[PDB]
């Protein structure tokens, strides 16, 4: 037991790192989660020099070269009302607040130089913003969840979840505002940069694929766009990861099939190690990208030898707690192959204690990617169990889209079927189900709606009930759970596990965060209430200022300690 | 830190033995948290011999010599509705429920042998009962909690709890049962044992001074019992532990002044190890008792030698992690000397990190005994200060009965002068207030009505809010309340803390057993729900399928390791 904390704790404090630009003249820019918090850094290619003061939440996307970076932090103890911080490269932990941005759920944002360009919700909007030297200018208001892409003079590129759980691409005007919104009727824009020509290059994830796309933000016009080599067309991505013009016009593009990505420069295949990748960045003219995997850290990586250019290293006995990872396919309710990536735990017999650990979003994946609780959990004798349910990315526009209107309905199927698969193909003797976020929603559906699949559950930062979250909602998760439950009341009461605690028979263990303002506590409470009064074994740990988005060591391990102390604890039985 | 879970671990996991008696011929019968529970064992000279087999919560009292163990366990996942089985005691292990009685709040018992005698709560009484061969028989309804202390013959003694804090002794017929109750307008009852002649020997602590009476049961009539022996009267003892007549017809009296005991056979003193000692019994013609203090957890020893016949070693470092301790007498607003046991942890500076570490009872006492949560304090890296306020036992009956009508007044004070007399002192660099049970009503009143006094609290099964808690609690708590409280509406409602929320400034983490029913989790959750509505921080942590009497190792870690780890994170900062 104290053999789990040290795990759980330097599997949350080796260094992880994720590329944001490049920044300062020719330096990258870094947000690295180093000494126990999220801070961003310049790489200059010897030592990292820290830009924040405290800890951050993440970095505006900068334009090449531009001499500032701008912080976004939360200022009200982890509510995620952000307010934007401005440092200059040549003075680091030097902070101007942005005073003319008010708090806000900030969702995006770039920096040209000359203007700060961001989406943000409110209580009662989600809106794109310009912050110039002539002050805050509310661009455009935006139907739900939107994210700024890219600038290329006054040309504002970005995606939206404007509905059905579909993305649009949308344009406006840095100078002017206005909002123009580009819907394909094939599929869902993924990622978005404009051209030198002034079009906007998109990632368009159709039925079971993915392509490149011309949109002209003038007409509405659509062309598929072809490269001078056809490595990414042969590829066959299912999705497009990001895209983004260099500064010396090529087109880089990662794509991604079945959990692992791909690296191309104008269509060529460019070698990077196994797993998956983030931006790519020309710097001293060499690709820079990150990388990570299911045995890797998010680290920062140079193309196409795939020497580390930023990593942390994990202790040699973590390392060998991971026996190996694969992607299986689960047949489920309706013969659906449900994507599971299998982390076998070196230190659990076969068969062994096993945890299905369930994503967030819903719309993210189980990927050949780090993921420190499925790390935590393959340390402490569990081997894991990671179903891309219907709802997932990674797999194509049909099955991601095969959730909407079905919350606690077909997704739970797939994540009972690779629990059955689990027990039925002889690698687990026993089953968990844990979940945070949209996954944790998932442990309390599993528990209510299908009792004796699992042994016992963790519930971390739940969706608890859809009908009392909505009642406490942003204009960005009002519109969200309104997508996701296809405006039915009758959704959102029924797929709501609050409402059927009398079926549960196992154990549950809740974990969250008291100031989670996207899964707020409010309900969680009432589970509570509705567990004791109904005579049902549960455990809970609330944590103190702290939300939704967890930016401390010593947060990280207030979430994944109790969760793994758990299910180690019923492993005894 | 992983140090501190393990620290915690060792402490818990020490064993700590309780001397219950000698049965199956002349083999001590013991308690011992040992093998990660609470069981009870048979002792020879050599090894201990296991006589239950799941964990069990206590044992009534065997007379000398009988072939069979009453084992009281807790049927209800900690909600303390208990059921009673015997073991034979040439057959160890093999357990058989006595089905007459069903599940409720076992509060003491005898075993004769052929009648087992005990009281217990439910919703509705709280009754003295006898179990013999021809069934279960109420033999009287008591007012509140009440304690068998002794049976002879026909004649049955017991301690009640029955009005204004006051202890009576009563005495019912075996036979024929009904109720006879003696009380002193000096003092209440402590102990009680049948002498060969048939009257009721008993500890009589009085405004100051404690001394030994005899009952006539007849007709009421009282007199001193002097003894052989001077050694006794001229010790002149505060309270009085425990009495009990010998085998041989000797009188053994346990009888303590300042938080620590000492022994007496017919008056004449014993010889015993410094701390505190439990009942005394002739075993092989020689006398044994448990001992315990600060620095050696209870543990089993003979007398007059004090070598030990059942130990939990305490390990060396874990020993010198306490430098010293001291008893003080702190300053109280009214004049009043509180005895106060201070501990200065030898991992702490001085001044450095201090935590006043509240008792429950509110009749209990902080003495030189064995206090688990002050030694992993004292491991963690906190002094610890241990205030007897009013309402403490120990120190005399006006002391005491303060505390009545007067929950949430004069004992808080003596709590933050203590808190004042730490920093006054130059012990305490910064102050934190922890407490079980009272001791946890203590924080949330420390909180509430004396905002930056602490720096932090920690509450573990508060008691919350005395009127739901009342409309909650089965008969015996129902009555204690009233007594406590003076049944005041309005000292309910005013001195309840959930009613006083707004005025918390400081860090709070909240612990409880969720089965709790004396101090019971549903007003916690509200408490919960007040605290979130008001913007305050706290944590909280809720453990499953424990109640207020915690009897594993694993279940003391979920309820001490939160606190010490809040603690240790509330001084960084």
């Amino acid at each position: 037991f104290s053999r789990i904390v040290r795990d759980v704790e330097r599997l949350i404090a080796v260094e992880k790192y994720s590329l944001q630009g490049v920044v300062d003249g020719d330096k990258l820019l870094v947000v690295g989660f180093s000494e126990g918090s999220v801070n961003a850094y310049l790489y200059d290619g010897g030592e990292t020099v820290k830009l924040n003061r405290e800890p951050i939440n993440s970095v505006l996307d900068p334009h090449y070269g531009v001499g500032r970076v701008i912080l976004v932090r939360d200022v009200s103890k982890g509510a995620e009302q952000h307010a934007l911080f401005k440092v200059n490269t040549s003075r680091p932990g030097e902070e101007q607040r942005l005073e003319a941005v008010k708090p806000m759920r900030i969702l995006s944002g770039v920096d040209t130089g000359e203007a700060v360009v961001f989406t943000g919700a409110t209580e009662d909007r989600v809106a794109l913003y310009a912050l110039d030297g002539g002050g805050l200018r509310e661009l455009a208001r935006l139907p739900g969840f939107g994210f700024v892409s890219d600038i290329r003079g006054d040309l504002i590129a970005g995606l939206g979840f404007f509905g059905g759980g579909r993305v649009s691409l949308f344009t406006s005007n840095l100078s002017s505002g206005g909002l123009r919104v580009f819907d394909s009727g094939e599929g869902s824009f993924s990622s978005a940069s404009i051209s030198p020509g002034m079009k906007v290059t998109a990632g368009l994830e159709t039925a079971r694929e993915a392509r490149l796309v011309t949109v002209d933000p003038r007409d509405g016009s659509v062309e598929d766009l072809e490269l001078p080599s056809k490595d990414f067309s042969s590829y066959r991505p299912t999705a497009i990861t990001w895209l983004g013009y260099l500064p010396d016009g090529r087109l880089a593009v990662v794509a991604r099939r079945e959990g692992r990505s791909a690296v191309f420069i104008d269509g060529e295949r460019v070698e990077a190690p196994q797993g998956n990748h983030g931006r790519v960045v020309l710097w001293r003219g060499k690709l820079v990208t990150s990388h990570t995997s299911l045995s890797t850290p998010p680290r920062i990586v140079s193309l196409p030898s795939g020497e580390p250019l930023l990593e942390g290293g994990l202790p040699e006995d973590l390392r060998r707690s991971i026996a190996g990872s694969r992607l299986v396919w689960v047949e489920s309710f309706d013969g659906s192959r449900v994507p599971t990536y299998v982390l076998e735990s070196g230190r659990a017999p076969t068969p062994g204690p096993t945890v299905v650990l369930v994503h967030g979003g819903p719309f993210a994946e189980d990927s050949d990617s780090w993921d420190t609780f499925a790390a935590s959990l393959a340390a402490a004798g569990f081997h894991v169990v990671m179903p891309n349910y219907r709802g997932s990315t990674g797999y194509g526009e049909e099955w991601r889209l095969k959730i909407i209107g079905d919350p606690c309905g077909g997704e739970l199927e797939d994540v009972s079927a690779a629990a059955r698969w689990a027990r039925e193909s002889g690698l687990a003797s026993e089953l968990y189900i844990m979940g945070y976020s949209y996954g944790g929603y998932m442990t309390l559906c599993a528990l209510t709606m299908k009792p004796g699949l699992f042994k016992a559950g963790v519930a971390g930062a739940s969706v608890v009930d859809w009908e009392e979250m909505y009642e406490l909602s942003d204009a960005a998760f009002r519109n969200f759970i309104e997508q996701l439950t296809g405006g039915s009341r009758e959704i959102m009461r029924s797929r709501s596990p609050i409402n059927h605690v009398d079926r549960i028979k196992e154990p549950l263990a809740l974990i969250h965060p008291q100031n989670d303002s996207r899964t707020p506590l409010k309900p969680l409470l009432r589970l509570m209430g509705e567990l004791l009064a109904r005579g049902k074994t549960f455990e809970a740990h609330i944590i103190p200022d702290a939300g939704h988005a967890i930016n401390t060591m010593e947060d990280a391990v207030k979430i994944l300690l109790p969760a793994v102390f758990f299910l180690a604890t019923q492993r005894e039985r």
